[PDB]
Formats: structure tokens, C-alpha cells, sequence
């Protein structure tokens, strides 16, 4: 079959990604299928926080070094994250209640990573999930100790460990354009880039339910409206994988000159941590999915 990032660069988008590692790569027939059918990958695990600095200045890089040297002998683009963040997080930096000590500990952990691989990743996500699904920031232990300005600062930080990458705010739940969360993240990151906050770009987490689809072509073109260069969706998956959800996203995104692109949260259907809603676009035999089929159709007209 045909390589929708092929098709999606022919109508000027940057790329369509996958999210892999590792494990994946060495398995299945996950390797095989990126080489021909996408051209950005991203890292599951391996270079979040509890599997880079699992103690304090201990850095382990090794899953990540896999990834980056695969993805440049196979010429892929590669995006990394996430910088910070409180989902796997390791007890050390949860338990750090000193704003001075936590500051110094989250600009180490940014510039640490992001000078290991200067030059190399196109996308760095920096600061994820800092919302909560009413609009107000999420209360973690960022935020409670550093307080609101942990995200400028993580963003001062990174731009000057490697200018030359993008720099990305992720959240989920963003694919309606009257939820309270899609107009917070909005108003704040207009707000931080008028200060001169380095926000290159809002990265959408896109997770649906069957028939959410149509609701992201009103709401990435909002998000877009807060004025970042770009803007991108993440780690999609759909449950239940019909074609017209996939293909809603698509048309979203072609839609919205900013939008660079879409990674989806996988390759194939039993690897996904909702197998049960065969959400990706690859099934368990690696075989494309009618949503996979669409999505070329869709981007060769």
C-alpha cells in the first residue's frame, strides 16, 4: 500500500508519525512498517522522566539512543518528550518540596536531555498535561512548589539548551472546541507568548471515542487561533478505528495551515494500551485497516 507520510508531504504537511521504542522496533513487524509508511517517530518510554533520571543525576540514556540512532541510519524526523511532566515521575522529585531545589532539578533534567541529542530532534514536547479539565492548572508538584511559573521557565530553559527545536505544550482533551480546557490552554498560550514565552507549538493528545472525529475540525482550528507557528496532533488513536473519524482528523489538520502533522499512538491494534477498542490503523495480522486505506484515498485527491 502507499506511505501516508509520502501523500501527506505531497500536500505539504511536514510529516505522519508514529509513536514506537525500542521493544517495538525489534518485534512484529512494527520496524518495517515506519521504514515505509511514516516519517517521524517519537519515544513511548524511553525518555520520560522515570527512565532517564530514575535517581537524581543518574541519567540513563540507553533506550533513547536506540531510537535516535535507528531513526537517523532510517532518515526519519524524531521528536522527544516529555520533558515535564507528573505522570512518571520518580518518588525523588515528587517528594522535593524546596522551590529553589525543584527549580534547579527540572532546568538539569531539560538541559541534560535536550543537549545530549542538540541538533537532532526536530520537536521536543516540554511541559505536558498542566491542565486541568476545567481550565485551571493542574496542581502538581510543579506548580505547588515552583508555582505558575514552572512553564515559562521550562520553555526559557529548552529554547537555550537547542534553539534549533520546536518546542511543544501537550495536553488531552482538547477535541471539542467549547471545552473548558481547549479555551484555557488557548487564552494562556496566547498570553505566555505576548511575554516572550518560547511556545512553538500546541501538540493536541488526541484520543477519541467513536464519532469525536467531527468535532476536531472546529476545535484544531481554534487551538491554532492562539497564534503558536504550529500546531500538531499526538499520540491519536480512535476507538473502534472507523474511516470517518480517522479521516475527520486528517481533514482537520490539511484544513489548518499550521498543523505540521500527525503521530498516532502506535502501528498495530494489540499493542495499543485499548486493544480491546482496536484503535490504530494496523491490525493484529499488520495488515492496513479500512481507516488506513481511507486516510491514503483522502490525501491522494
Amino acid at each position: 500500500a502507499q506511505s501516508v507520510d509520502q501523500l501527506i508531504k505531497a500536500r505539504g504537511k511536514v510529516y505522519f508519525g508514529v509513536c514506537t521504542d525500542q521493544n517495538r522496533l525489534t518485534t512484529g513487524k512494527n520496524a518495517a512498517i515506519i521504514q515505509a509508511d511514516f516519517g517521524m517517530v517519537w519515544p513511548e518510554n524511553s525518555m520520560q522522566w522515570d527512565a532517564t533520571e530514575p535517581s537524581q543525576g543518574n541519567f540513563n540514556f540507553a533506550g533513547a539512543d536506540y531510537l535516535v540512532n535507528w531513526a537517523q541510519q532510517n532518515g526519519k524526523l524524531i521528536g522527544g518528550g516529555m520533558l515535564v511532566w507528573h505522570s512518571f515521575l520518580p518518588s525523588w522529585v515528587s517528594s522535593i518540596t524546596d522551590k529553589n531545589t525543584l527549580t534547579n532539578v527540572m532546568k538539569n533534567h531539560i538541559t541534560t536531555l535536550m543537549t545530549r541529542y542538540k541538533g537532532k530532534i526536530r520537536t521536543w514536547d516540554v511541559v505536558g498535561e498542566a491542565f486541568n479539565e476545567d481550565g485551571s492548572l493542574r496542581q502538581t508538584v510543579f506548580l505547588n512548589v515552583i508555582g505558575e511559573d514552572y512553564i515559562p521557565i521550562a520553555f526559557q530553559t529548552a529554547r537555550a539548551a537547542d534553539p534549533n527545536a520546536k518546542l511543544y505544550i501537550m495536553d488531552y482533551n482538547l477535541d471539542s472546541a467549547s471545552y473548558p480546557k481547549t479555551q484555557a490552554i488557548v487564552n494562556r498560550v496566547k498570553q505566555w507568548r505576548a511575554a516572550g514565552v518560547p511556545i512553538d507549538g500546541i501538540g493536541s493528545q488526541t484520543h477519541l471515542s467513536a464519532g469525536q472525529g467531527a468535532g476536531v475540525l472546529q476545535a484544531l482550528p481554534l487551538l491554532a487561533s492562539a497564534g503558536t507557528p504550529e500546531v500538531s496532533i499526538l499520540m491519536l488513536d480512535v476507538a473502534g478505528a472507523s474511516p470517518t473519524d480517522y479521516v475527520n482528523v486528517v481533514n482537520a489538520c490539511l484544513n489548518v495551515q499550521s498543523c505540521v502533522g500527525i503521530t498516532v499512538f502506535g502501528v498495530a491494534d494489540p499493542d495499543s494500551v485499548r486493544a480491546s477498542t482496536t484503535p490504530l490503523l494496523f491490525d493484529g495480522n499488520f495488515n492496513p485497516k479500512p481507516a488506513y486505506n481511507a486516510i491514503v484515498q483522502d490525501l491522494q485527491q
